[PDB]
């Protein structure tokens, strides 16, 4: 019949957050999943998706941009966010069913492949060492860690690294997220204690990368725009591939960009070209990441090619479990403008339990995978002998502090 | 101790729709309550609120722009819609609760008021008896009974009414709502049969209101720019008070204002400053409506400020429970530049009992009461006489379809 | 009866300088208070008072923005400047009575509070021991006692000073300022005196206030764009916190602006929304300051959340007696986007007569009171045993000439 | 020696109103004039004044454009509004000073004049006679009146006239001033009311006017730009001269410009250069209003020029005593781009007693005298026969209310 005879979502622990899932079934039997995140920043996403799963039983599992358009009207008052991620994670399990329906991996359906590799940075690094030690090992304490992981991520022939802001010089090494308000200080001014550590992280870090391994900073929402440009020019003489902030200030980040010695990027929370738009008419970025796992793969290449149009190279935001790697991977492989894939290196003890398969790294670069669907399917029993806890993600950071 | 001890929501049957409430207690004994909605495209607020209550309890109920600085943060990547509806229902609350606090109405927060009546217009009129006759009569269902709603809005001395589209000429009377897939036409055209049942509409509501009372049209997102500028030329010779047009265009709603012989409002749907400001920055409005009981009151305080300094005046969003037009009735209070408040006339058969009072009005104006808080509490026993259904609003159109 | 029964102005010496004072009592015996300046530039404040006091007996104490909104209509052909500072003077002593009635501090009306202290800088470091040496000691007259001060700063734990033009090389030590007329020079060129004369001053400041102590530039209006550009040019090495440009050029600002090195702030003169607006809109500053003495700390919070959505953070103006200080502690308290609060750490020999309280700073920060209204009263005997002189400040200068 | 030796203000009654005058004397015995305001929204004009004045004497009377830079200096921060008003009327009396000392009309030191006579409307027509008939007779109590009124002002060869806003038909005729808070309705909505009187009284007034006679619209800052687009919607097919719209949103009155089928005039309550382009910048007025009285003369040339390269006329802001009207007359002599003057022709019953020499007319145009100075001098035993008031202007109109 081709219609969608049920959708489901499903969660397991990721040890300081929880993974979530998307589980669709046809009648002719296949499955297509998505996962997604209620973690950073966005409860509610799982309540979303049970209500508009609701209005797809009985609908074509082919068509995926009907179903966009019926549940964009039908939630248009309070499109965007959670309510935009809700519709990406439904929209991703589609593509997974009908890619598998066809025989085909997803990038089948994104344009054909026009690449088989796609370059990576190791991201978190060293963040995740740092700040969720209990889960990522080895635990990173001090400027000689930070060092060591550099290094690691050289030996282990990855091109590129990304960090966050640390603070080495005050107590215990600790994260600098007044942004999500850990510390709450919520003006984000940025002082000589946070420009000195950032010089410091960056010094034992480039130490350790050596002079080939590229260096990506990413600021997050940590400061204003004032603070920003204090910032680059602070560190106007280091080497960076990027620096990464979040703003909802289009005037403000072209503002920073304009006098910025390092490339920029941003744009990771944003939804659809319209939420792009006034970013890239202000000039605010050098790189625009896309999160597909937000926003569904289908409405991403729109992005994709609206960013393409301003000569904007794209990158996909990366940072959950092997299903998003491999979404993202899928995206990867068809878009042209592509800057560089995101991906985290350092894994749970149980991830690969969770997934049928994991990504396969080679040389600094993820191979794209050529099986029907997205390339990996989660583990329902797997899943069930990793029951959830309750959300973490931003909330447990403020938990720990 | 002045800390918040719990927070909880309530949900009730409001018919084709449910209604919500925060309900939050001090150490004290003072209960604030704030009442939200789900219904209109917003799946997942009460999951919100649910995660962000757990980060109140313990802190003060007099710190709310605290907890709206905290929650923004640790919200920050999915800012906006449905996360901003939760923050701003938990900020109605702690309104509610610092006031009784306080033993002062909740005007008495937000600069004192500066008006004790408030004119108001009949919303909605006839679109409830028309598109939920089960729930508010008598029934229309037809030219004729148009005209009779429009004369009973005279008689009663409402100065205004509001209206949306409704085809005459095709069938039994129906709404069109393309804009919220009934039908589903995603390209939103409009057409002859729209232009002339517009026409055909307003003129029996013309005949009934008599030339003193305002007619207001709300066309919220059912056209592209090329179609409400059609809607505006077909309609030029009508003496509309507004003509109402959402749009997340801020260029193209601009466009569309420039060309129009009527005022026009938006903006409805809008959270903070921030996303009013391109509407504001474009000429895009003559009027901006705020929703209070997304943004919450404080925020919109702020919002109606901004506005005030572009000399746009503002009306209230105000289309839920008795308690919704008591939150809106105090930020009415307290307003300058308040071009008018919205009200539903039609009401639940079971409307007064959810409610210790009713709003009051007399001669088309709403009363501004003077009791501690808000100026009405959901009754319990009767929200749990009155057990709500599932998720209705636009998802309830569409089943009844 | 919460009436307003009388509005008074009370004046006293404060050396080079007069303060002055609102006095409103209700009819409940509540007496509401707030500090205003005519100084700096604004005669006439006094008028202005004494006749819209007039129309505010008989009215409520309680409806300050309702006082606000008459007042404004009654002087909306002249607005601004002296009539607007009459607006807020009345305005905060309204805000006193109003928070004193209700038995909370002022910050429990602007939002609660979200911090408990706030950082600070020593402002008019060393300006008030050079240019007014007689109150303010001891005596600075040379760069070694510039160099001493900063140290002084430093050893007392204040985190910041700030500065202005001071000449060193051409005679005893004295200001440059001639945007104030002292010398009368109305082209306010920028020569090589000057440039060398602000960098030996920097050097000496810098040489006591060690590499952490940050210090800030003040040029006021001591220059056009053409001599801002040439002064941040020379200055292009030095590590400022900030350099602070008065201007009515807002496209000037914002071309000065995106040339300078360092921050940017500037807004201490502007009056509400409307006067910020056109520098947010031309990118003309990293930071606004408020003068909420000026403008009423309630104008002040719209103000606030304007430069909230421009991700601009604000500091507030203050370098007047002991009340406007505790009146910028209830704005510092409740404001989210706080880059710094401003205070004058050098006294009066009698400042501590004149007010019930002192404000309390313990490591470089202020320490916000608790008590009901602003935080401190003026004392009437204390006021009367020091009567004022005839108008100095701007004035004074010109004589001492 | 040149020396200006005192700078004295005086202050007589006008009715529901007190004029002012600053009276300058010189070493030579001369003596200089100007009359100034404070009852249109200025209250503390005189303190300025008395301040400023101080500084004056002991310079040279020559020397007005050293004065004037050197108090703006002195009131850099405060400038604008009530502190400019203070600087333009010594500024006024400097030039007559001046002028006498060299023997010839004000016009000789404006550039010459360049024509003898200038054509007038006949302002607050019936303006004076509806809201101040204890004053200006006969009194206009309804729409016959109106009538008469405007037959008056053809018969008596006036070749324009202005009106403002007036309710007719709810109980005595009275005037609708809301944005000078009679009544206080602070949003400034217009509604049915409103535009049916307009109509009404507009209608009577062309009525009488015949059809040559051409008339003008005031509607002062009584509406935002959403309700000045009704007015001039619905007043489409009035012949009017201009319609006159004072707003402090450039932005916002160029939108209502940009939709008006009538000329729009504004501007007559801004200083400055500063203040005006904005406003020329955003395409904002056909006419730009002057107030040489508030500005100063000299000011006011530099605004003319401003204008003429913008190609704008200009009109003097002219409805005070005789040397208001002989002080316009000289720039009226001088400006090139003079679109027209306003004079009130409605005079009290002891006006001449007040001046040495009275304006004159003919044809509908007043004839620019020729004598030293500005062309009257007031009477100082006249001015003391008719002692000032309480501050009335706007003040009064809310006492009678
Ligand atoms: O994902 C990041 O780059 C940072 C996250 C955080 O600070 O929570
Ligand atoms: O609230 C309205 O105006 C319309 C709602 C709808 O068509 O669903
Ligand atoms: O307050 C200041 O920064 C400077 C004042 C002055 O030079 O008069
Ligand atoms: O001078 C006018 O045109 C109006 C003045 C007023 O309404 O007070
Ligand atoms: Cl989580
Ligand atoms: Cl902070
Ligand atoms: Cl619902
Ligand atoms: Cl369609
Ligand atoms: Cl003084
Ligand atoms: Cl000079
Ligand atoms: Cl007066
Ligand atoms: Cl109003
Ligand atoms: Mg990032
Ligand atoms: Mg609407
Ligand atoms: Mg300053
Ligand atoms: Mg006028």
């Amino acid at each position: 019949s081709l219609k969608v005879v049920s959708v489901d979502t499903l969660c397991c622990d990721a040890g300081w957050r929880n993974y979530h899932f998307v589980k669709l079934t046809t009648d002719e039997g296949i499955v297509g999943w998505s996962e997604f995140d209620e973690g950073f920043g966005s409860p509610g996403v799982t309540a979303v998706i049970e209500q508009l799963g609701k209005r797809l039983v009985g609908a074509s599992v082919m068509e995926h941009e009907r179903f966009f358009a019926e549940a964009y009207c039908l939630t248009r008052p309070a499109t965007g966010g959670v309510v935009s991620e809700g519709i990406g994670a439904i929209e991703n399990a589609l593509l997974d069913a009908k890619a598998k329906t066809l025989n085909v991996p997803c990038y089948e359906l994104l344009g054909g492949k026009l690449r088989d590799r796609v370059p990576v940075y190791w991201s978190h690094c060293p963040t995740w060492r740092i700040n969720h030690p209990k889960f990522f090992g080895p635990p990173v304490t001090d400027l000689d860690g930070v060092k060591r992981t550099a290094e690691e991520a050289r030996e282990r022939q990855f091109r590129a690294i990304k960090t966050n802001i640390f603070i080495h010089d005050d107590g215990p090494l600790h994260a600098w997220r007044p942004g999500f308000a850990v510390p709450f200080q919520p003006a984000l001014n940025v002082d000589r204690k946070v420009l000195r550590n950032l010089r410091a992280h960056l010094e034992a870090l480039r130490d350790g990368a050596g002079p080939d391994v590229e260096i990506l900073l990413d600021l997050n929402f940590n400061a204003k725009p004032e603070g920003y440009l204090k910032i680059l020019r602070e560190l106007a003489d280091f080497d960076l591939f990027w620096v990464e902030i979040d703003s909802y200030s289009p005037q403000g980040l072209a503002y920073v960009r304009n006098h910025s010695p390092h490339p920029i990027s941003s744009c990771e929370t944003l939804f659809g070209i319209r939420e792009f738009k006034p970013f890239f008419d202000a000039n605010a970025v050098d790189v625009a990441i896309v999160d597909t796992i937000w926003n569904g793969v289908w409405q991403s290449m729109k992005i994709a090619a609206f960013a393409d149009a301003h000569d904007i190279n794209v990158a996909p935001h990366n940072f959950y479990g092997h299903l998003c790697t491999m979404i993202n991977a899928n995206f990867a492989a068809a878009v042209p403008n592509l800057r560089i894939m995101e991906t985290d290196i350092d894994r749970l003890a149980w991830e690969d339990e969770l997934f049928t398969h994991a990504p396969e790294y080679q040389n600094g670069e993820l191979i794209i995978p050529d099986r029907p669907g997205w390339g990996t399917d989660p583990v329902e029993e797997a899943i069930l002998a990793h029951p959830p806890k309750v959300m973490g993600g931003l909330l447990q950071y403020k938990r720990s502090e």
